């Protein structure tokens, strides 16, 4: 029995799996703050935390502290990790625990000393840091120790990553800043402007998971809500078609990160590219025709992952055992 861990510590889910356990932890990578003094206490973290978003009285916030894909805030990030590494302890494991934590390739020295640092003030003996591409890789399946290329695109919540890799090795990664969260924030924006409805960002989560889709036909939901003019509560019936419509604009800056990351890619391994096509990991890859709408524009084969949500975690969890 173990306490070794490797953390994907996600803009919006941290999930740790532990040695010789698998996946242990998966929690929303939120922090509720409330006021006393001029003080922030951490009040929650994780799966009620979430639960406060758009919900919190005066004296108290809901924070993701990763939210853009970069740390936003060191003491509150630092809580978040303390919190569910401290949550995962095994009282009959052996001490001295070896933490691998996966890096997203734009992260800054700063960022990754920062990261390193919250690991050992949780009680870290070690801390790894390895490529987040490559644990996502690895998840998914991809056989990234043989020498052709192979391209994952991870949509997640902040960011999408895009990456190639070969032989065991990253040689080309980009990030933006286009993934579910502006999804999200494209189905708010949406409901304002066509229906004067303003909605919270839980609400839209919820939208984009039971009617969302990357292409247009259909079907229907309720979706409850402040009025936009008199502050009323109210509610509005809103299809597949309109939300087809409300997520174009990320759809297709997630296409185009997809296309300028291929546009970048040397010959031979975009004939190897050419060849497998692209490997989808994320939540965002769960967005009903995303692949499909990937393999149009740019004309070569995606696949979704198995259990998009879970690769980098899978992933580095397998470097874990070995
Ligand atoms: N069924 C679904 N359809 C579309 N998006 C989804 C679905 N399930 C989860 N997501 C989105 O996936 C994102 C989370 O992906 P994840 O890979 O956990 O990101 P991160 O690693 O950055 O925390 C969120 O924006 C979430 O709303
Ligand atoms: N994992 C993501 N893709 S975003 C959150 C994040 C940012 C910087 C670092 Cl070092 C780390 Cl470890 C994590
Ligand atoms: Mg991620």
């Amino acid at each position: 029995i173990s306490n070794d861990i490797a953390i994907d510590l996600g803009t919006a889910n941290t999930l740790i799996y532990q040695k010789g356990k698998g996946i242990v932890l998966n929690e929303p990578s939120v922090v509720a703050l409330r006021n006393v003094g001029g003080r922030k206490v951490v009040h929650a973290v994780g799966i009620e935390a979430k639960q406060m978003l758009g919900r919190t009285p005066g004296h108290m916030e809901a924070i993701r502290p990763m939210r853009d894909g970069v740390i936003a805030d060191f003491e509150v990030a630092e809580e978040m990790i303390k919190y569910f590494i401290r949550k995962v302890h095994n009282r009959k494991g052996s001490g001295n625990p070896k933490v691998i934590v996966c890096v997203p390739s734009g992260a800054t020295a700063v960022e990754r000393r920062a990261i390193n640092d919250s690991c050992l003030n949780a009680g870290a003996r070690r801390v790894g840091l390895i490529d987040e591409p490559m644990a996502a890789a690895i998840g998914a399946g991809l056989p990234i120790h043989e020498p052709t290329g192979s391209m994952v695109v991870d949509i997640g919540g902040g960011t999408t990553e895009v990456a190639v890799l070969s032989l065991s090795g990253i040689v080309y990664s980009r990030s933006v800043r286009v993934g579910g969260d502006k999804m999200d924030e494209a189905i708010i924006s949406y409901m304002r402007r066509h229906h004067n409805l303003l909605i919270g960002e839980t609400t839209a989560e919820r939208i984009k998971k039971e009617i969302g889709t990357a292409r247009a036909p259909g079907l229907s939901i309720d979706v409850k809500g402040r009025d936009l003019m008199q502050g009323v509560p109210r509610e509005v019936r809103i299809s597949e078609k309109q939300a087809a419509d409300a997520l174009a604009e990320p759809v297709g800056q997630i296409v185009e990160a997809v296309k300028v990351a291929l546009e970048a890619t040397p010959p031979e391994l975009a004939s190897d590219i050419a060849d497998k096509g692209i490997m989808l990991t994320g939540g965002g890859a769960l967005l009903r025709g995303l692949d499909a709408e990937i393999r149009d524009h740019t004309g070569l084969p995606v696949t979704v992952a198995d259990d998009p949500l879970s690769c980098v975690a899978l992933g580095c969890g397998k470097v874990l055992e070995h």
